[PDB]
């Protein structure tokens, strides 16, 4: 292979996530699976500006910051099926380090999560996602992020997230099963010493005796601002975060005195400029365009192709 997923430009995350996996494939020793090469592929920093009346409340009045710089970074799950690549997990997350104001200093927040159901073997897809994010998880405690954040939402019919036309037979998770898919992949997190514990947005906020706003983290199109906004006051979002608990996770990686001692977090990852990966809608373009699409096993390693095609030429400007 001229373009393979390999011969990309590898990364210290990159590396760490697809050792993880191919160390949890090899000891479950299936005849069927494949090499999963793991690979970063846009890392660029962003800030998220405060909304025009959360700004005018707290902002003005000098008590909350009027932005907070994230690192945003686009990753993929690439296996080897019938000697040929194949793109079947695509991840979007932001990275607030310790230089960010509050209330964002030292956040992980996944901003998008996607996959093509053509993992093999299909036993092992699950727990091959759950190593992925488990292993981000543990990857960023590492760096030293005390929390990580998930938005437990399911897609809506008629658009997809990262990948362009899915398996028409690759169901949409109902809420309450994508919930216990995070929670599965939480507890396990949590046996492993690398999650101390997590909680929904209601109960974290409910003992961490907040009494502002300005206290709630506030990431890029999470649905909090939105709230916030429309709600233009304390009582109203306890309202809302209890009647929605069930969708946010808090999930806390250091916890106690460990997490007052943090050296400065020092991503040795250098910034990956890409055009095709910066948010969604780019490479979502792309596949519409060049009639592309991830529906059959064949199709999508054709996609995989030309995706790669295409990143291996943009890298090169
Ligand atoms: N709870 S679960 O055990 O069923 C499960 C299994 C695997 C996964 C991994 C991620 N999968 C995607 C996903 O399927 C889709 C995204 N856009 C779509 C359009 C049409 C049909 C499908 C998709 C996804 C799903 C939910 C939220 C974000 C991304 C997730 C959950
Ligand atoms: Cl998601
Ligand atoms: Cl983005």
């Amino acid at each position: 292979m001229k373009f393979s997923a390999k011969r990309l430009p590898s990364t210290r995350l990159g590396t760490f996530l697809e050792n993880r996996v191919n160390d949890f494939l090899r000891r479950q020793n299936h005849p069927e699976s494949g090499e999963v090469t793991v690979r970063v592929v846009h890392a660029s920093d962003k800030t998220v500006e405060v909304k025009p009346g959360m700004k005018a409340r707290f902002v003005d009045s000098g008590e909350m910051a009027e932005s907070f710089p994230y690192r945003t970074k686009a990753l993929f799950a690439f296996e080897e099926i019938d000697g040929v690549d194949l793109c079947f997990f695509g991840m979007h997350v932001q990275e607030y380090g310790s230089d960010c104001p509050p209330p964002n200093q030292r956040r992980v927040y996944i901003s998008y999560l996607d996959s093509v159901h053509f993992f093999r073997p299909k036993c092992l897809r699950t727990a091959v996602y759950h190593e992925i994010l488990i292993g981000y998880l543990e990857y960023v405690k590492k760096l030293g992020y005390t929390t990580g954040h998930i938005w437990a939402c399911p897609p809506s019919e008629g658009d997809d997230y990262i990948f362009h036309c899915h398996p028409p037979d690759q169901k949409i998770p109902k809420p309450k099963r994508l919930q216990e898919w995070y929670k599965k992949m939480l507890d396990k997190a949590v046996s492993e010493r690398i999650v101390h514990d997590y909680k929904d947005i209601f109960k974290q906020a409910t003992e961490d005796r907040l009494t502002s706003a300005k206290e709630l983290p506030y990431f890029e199109g999470d649905f909090w601002p939105n709230v916030l906004e429309e709600s233009i006051l304390s009582q109203k979002l306890y309202a809302t975060m209890e009647k929605h608990k069930e969708v946010f996770f808090v999930i806390r990686l250091i916890a106690g005195p460990a997490a007052n001692s943090l050296p400065p977090i020092v991503d040795p990852d250098p910034l990956i400029p890409c055009d095709l990966m910066d948010g969604r809608d780019a490479f979502l373009t792309l596949a519409r365009d060049k009639h592309l699409e991830f529906s059959s096993l064949r199709r999508a390693q054709w996609s995989t192709g030309c995706m790669l095609v295409e990143l291996h030429t943009q890298s090169q400007d």
